[PDB]
C-alpha cells in the first residue's frame, strides 16, 4: 500500500538538522503524491507522523483560507521546502519553523509562501513506536559502529604493512643512524589508550546533533539500505 | 536515593550477550544490597526492571518459601549467578535461564540451587522508557560512531605520513615488497562496495558485545558529566 511505501522510503532518507525558533531538531521526511512520513528527534525523544492525501486536504483547508490546490500540489511544495534546507542550512530559505509539546505529542509548525501568498502547515507528531526507534536509530547506529570498527581494523592492517616496508629499507642499509624524527612503528594498544585519554571526550560529543548529520549520513543511508535489502 | 544510584551504575555497565534455550538477549544489570536495575533488548525492543529491598523480600519469599536470609543475601546470590555469566558465556553456570513474553512484558526466569534447596528468581520487565533507550543506546551508539570516525581519520593521517617516509627512502629495493600509496577516498569507496554489507550486520548482537564494549563504556562514562 501507499503508506507502506512511505515508511520504506523514509527508512532510507538521511537525517537533516533543522533550525527552529527556540531549539533545533533532527528530521527525516519522505514525500510522495500519496502523503508523507516524518521522523523527528531531539536526541532524547523521537516523534513520528504519517499522513495520506485526505489528511493533506483536510488540514490544508483548516490552516489556509487564502488559497486552495490539489493535495499532491501541497505535498510537492512541502518537499520543495524541506529538501534544500536538509542538504545545508546555508540556503536562503524565507520559511520559518517552530514547535510545541503536549504530553506525547510534538507539533512542528511551518510558515512559508506559495502562489505569492502565505502558506501554513502543521506536522502533528506522536511518540514513535519502539519498532520505528529500533529501525531508524538503534539498529543502524549499531551497524555503523561495527562498520567503523572494521574500517579501523583494516587501517591498522595497512599500517603494519607500511611499517614492514619501512623495516625492509632499514634492514637493507638505507639508514644506519637515526638522523631525524620519524613516525614510531604503529602499535594499536597505545594508539587506543592515547586516543581515549586525549581525543575521546571531544570526538564522541553529540552536541545539537549537527556532527552526526554532517559527518555520518553516507554511512547511515548505506547501513539502513543494507537492512531493507536483508529484511526481504 | 537508592534507585538513582542503581540507575547511575547500570549506565556505567557494559552490554552482555545472554544465551537461552529458545533465543538470546542483550542484557546489562547492576546489583547492590539495595536492589538492582536491569536493561534487556532483543534488538527490536528494550525492556527495563528495577527492584528495591521490599520487592526482593516479597518476591523471594513467594518464590522460595523455605528460604530464610534477608534481601542483601538474596541479591548477593543473584549477583553471583549473574555477573560471572555476563563476563563470559563460556563459563560453567550453576543456573538455567529461560525467557517468556506476556503481552508487552518480558520475564527472565532463573532456576538454580542454594544449599541443597532449589533457588528461583523472576526478573519482570516492562518496556523501557524513551529516556532509557536514548541514554543507554541511541546517544552512546551515536557517540561511538563519531569517535570511531575520528579514529579512522587519525589512522588515515598516520598512513599518509608513513607514505611520505617511504617515498623518501627511495632516494630501490624489491618491488613486490612495495605497498600501494594510501588514498582515503578510494579506501572508503572500496570498503563501502566490498566490505560494508558484512561489516554492518549485527546478527544476534554478539559482535557488538565482543568488539565494542570498552568504547561503549568510555562513551557512557563521558556523557554523565
Amino acid at each position: 500500500s501507499g503508506m507502506e511505501e512511505l515508511e520504506q522510503g523514509l527508512l532510507m532518507q538521511p537525517w537533516a538538522w533543522l533550525q527552529l525558533a527556540e531549539n533545533s531538531l533532527l528530521a527525516k521526511v519522505f514525500i510522495t503524491k500519496q502523503g508523507y512520513a516524518l521522523l523527528v528527534s531531539d536526541l532524547q525523544q523521537v516523534w513520528h507522523e504519517q499522513v495520506d492525501t485526505s489528511v493533506v486536504s483536510q488540514r490544508a483547508k483548516e490552516l489556509n483560507k487564502r488559497l486552495t490546490a490539489p493535495p499532491a500540489a501541497f505535498l510537492c511544495h512541502l518537499d520543495n521546502l524541506l529538501r534544500p534546507l536538509l542538504k545545508d542550512a546555508a540556503h536562503p530559505s524565507e520559511a520559518t519553523f517552530s514547535c510545541d509539546c503536549v504530553a506525547d505529542a510534538l507539533i512542528l509548525r511551518v510558515r512559508s509562501e506559495l502562489s505569492g501568498l502565505p502558506f501554513y502547515w502543521n506536522f502533528h507528531c506522536m511518540l514513535a513506536s519502539p519498532s520505528l526507534v529500533s529501525q531508524h536509530l538503534i539498529r543502524p547506529l549499531m551497524g555503523m559502529s561495527l562498520a567503523l570498527q572494521c574500517q579501523v581494523r583494516e587501517l591498522a592492517t595497512l599500517l603494519h604493512m607500511k611499517d614492514l616496508e619501512i623495516q625492509d629499507y632499514q634492514e637493507s642499509g638505507a639508514t644506519l643512524i637515526r638522523d631525524r624524527l620519524k613516525t614510531e612503528p604503529f602499535e594499536e594498544n597505545s594508539f587506543l589508550e592515547q586516543f581515549m585519554i586525549e581525543k575521546l571526550p571531544e570526538a564522541c560529543s553529540i552536541g545539537d546533533g549537527k556532527p552526526f548529520v554532517m559527518n555520518l549520513q553516507d554511512l547511515y543511508m548505506a547501513v539502513t539500505t543494507q537492512e531493507v535489502q536483508v529484511g526481504q
